[PDB]
């Protein structure tokens, strides 16, 4: 119920994340709804484009600070949602009409096209808490945003408004929040003019370089994360971010 | 006669494409003239820079729609003009004073330096007709234009004015059509100040990464093109583009 | 004495190059001071960030023309200062408050973060004299500046003001000379908020791709440099640059 799939016509579908209690964080119901909605897409051979979007002021909050505290005590797994986006056969547009944090930003950046909101806040959060990324952050961020913006965003963990990112020349559209989904929907109908077979073939071809590097990047980042996350001072740093 | 080589001084030469009947498309006379002019360059050890340019409102139209229709019926080969640019020992400047479409855009983007016209139209056409690129489009476009502009241009097949491309921050000069060739000629004399041996050595060095990936990229794209081009609905899509 | 290390607080240190006789060129005292100051950093496990900076109107002049003349006669080694920057365990910010030429520009571009001065002049000098780069120039410049700016800067050897580079959209900050060091110092304190272990781990991770390509790039460029540098006309070209 927190993640709904709706048909927009011409094989364009929308996956909408709405879990207001967690602010579209990676809650159990969000992860279940995403896996369900994307498996529905996988069974359907008529769909051509997916637009992934959130609700209100939120695209995706990623892992909560509560989750991170549970993790310092080894009570919870590392979540890897990359497969859902990466193994989807058809192009995905991430319409990030609201804020995206940590794994929430990665969730959008794994997509084939990304639309930012001008007013919203975007962050690879990890180093805000003093530890290194997971989810092949380095690979995807350097590929999509360029190495210098990626490097600064990764080292600092700091928050960037959509408009600040445009001003530093990211290749993605950065429009007003009320325009984000509409824009994605227009781009979606544009792409969906093509035969589905060509869209599937093209996506596989264009993704091959990143796809080939991904398993190793994921494993390497995790090795480093497990070391840096599990240092004594980390729990207290997380606490100071509440 | 449709492709002429002229000496500009200081080892800078110009290859001018003028086939008005086909609009500088890949006509038999254009392909013959290009192969001839570039083999002339290959024999000459005095030349330092080539400026490749078209006529009037056209740099290069690539394969005609008529050619594509002949191709749906297996009457014509896939044209691969990459060798002519890629195997040239000396730097080439593509002065694209007019429109460049499909293989015509690639023809310019294979060059070491590229100059765009503000008013002209630029497209990787393939997906306009519903099928995937040939000629290592993905490789070259992502390398020269960045992955996000490349991806959008490849998925859509749509037409972009020089000025629209500058506004989205491509690293190439985008000047008025009447300025394109002059600009290329000035850059050409600048480069030609260097010893020819250093120019040849530097070009080989800077090209090595792309050169190493190229045969595989070419083969892979062709494999996919042969599948997507030869689907039943394609002939009719081409027909609707006349 | 020409290179001094000073502590700025919170594990941020500054390495200041001041050899006014050579204009911060790669003089014996500059190379000795750099090696000393960086080995001091290597022994200290408390430091988190280094800011590398020059004096007055100069960051680094690289190899003098006098040195190059000695080199045409085989009297001097090729200098490779890359190790000092590349083997430093902690992030380095190159605050290039003044001009940087040839190996002097590379010295800064090897760093994890780079700040340019608006008014200063920046050049990969090699081809100004008619010969090819050393120090993995192609690798680092294409990675940090993008292939098209890198290519033009490498082919021409020409001089670019900080402000000209910003106008062509380099991802680095380009601020007034009086602001360069302050800016670097602020960025330095920002980064130094993180645990040193995470900073060391992250730097290694983010550097791995370039680090893996570097020995081969260095060797390949040197092979080509040794050919192009040692051609008969080169000594006279250097002479005309005095």
């Amino acid at each position: 119920a927190v993640v709904q799939l709706t048909e927009l016509g011409n094989g364009v579908v929308q996956i909408t994340m709405k879990d207001e209690s967690s602010r579209n964080g990676f809650s159990p119901s969000i992860v279940e709804g995403l896996r369900h909605c994307f498996s529905v897409v996988a069974q359907n051979q008529q769909y051509k484009v997916v637009i992934l979007t959130g609700y209100g002021n939120y695209f995706s909050s990623g892992a909560s600070k509560e989750y991170l505290i549970r993790k310092t005590r080894g009570e919870v797994e590392v979540l890897d949602l990359s497969g859902l986006i990466l193994d989807c056969e058809i192009p995905i547009i991430a319409a990030m009409q609201g804020h995206s944090f940590g794994g929430g930003l990665l969730l959008g950046l794994y997509a084939d096209f990304v639309v930012f909101s001008q007013e919203s806040v975007y962050a690879t959060n990890f180093m805000k808490y003093g530890f290194t990324p997971v989810g092949a952050t380095s690979l995807i961020l350097r590929e999509k945003l360029g190495s210098e913006l990626a490097q600064e965003m990764i080292y600092t963990g700091e928050n960037y408004r959509g408009k600040e990112l445009a001003e530093r020349g990211i290749p993605f559209p950065v429009v007003s929040r009320q325009d984000v989904l509409n824009y994605a929907q227009q781009l979606g109908q544009k792409i969906a003019k093509s035969p589905r077979l060509s869209l599937v073939a093209l996506k596989q071809h264009l993704s091959a370089d990143i796809k080939a590097k991904f398993p190793e990047a994921i494993k390497k980042e995790l090795e480093i994360h497990q070391v840096t996350f599990n240092q004594p001072e980390i729990a207290s740093r997380i606490q100071q971010e509440f």
